[PDB]
């Protein structure tokens, strides 16, 4: 369904944010 | 549907937050 | 609908957060 | 509706987070 | 309703995040 | 309900983020 | 259901963000 697909798109965007947050942690360690 | 469209708008905003978080990571590397 | 309108209001708030995160990146570059 | 009202409450909390993120940017500029 | 109550629980968690973000700003100022 | 339960799981994950943000605040104060 | 499943996927992504935020705190302590 379109609603479930859009919710999965939200989850995908949140995973992109998680990736970026890990990059922030790595930048701080470096 | 309007609800699914709005959920996709939320996903797009979250992708722009991911953009900004990558920008923070780059600023910390520099 | 009121639900779709409220979801769009959430999207707008998330864009507001993205803008604020970009301000953080700008402060870190400076 | 109660669901729309709760969604608007979520949007309000997200705007509160945006304010705090701008406060972080201001602290970094200082 | 249980759905509205769960959405209000989400907003409550977001306000705790806002609190923490304000304390991050306070820490950076000091 | 399964939808309400999943929303409560989202709230719980947001509380975990709030926990982490408090840890960031305490790290900056230390 | 597909909607509840997608909401649980959102919660999973939020937990990934929480993990990353904890790693930011650890990097700041380090």
């Amino acid at each position: 369904g379109e609603i479930a697909k859009a919710l999965r798109e939200i989850a995908k965007a949140l995973r992109e944010k998680a990736y970026a947050l890990r990059e922030i942690a790595k930048a701080l360690r470096g």
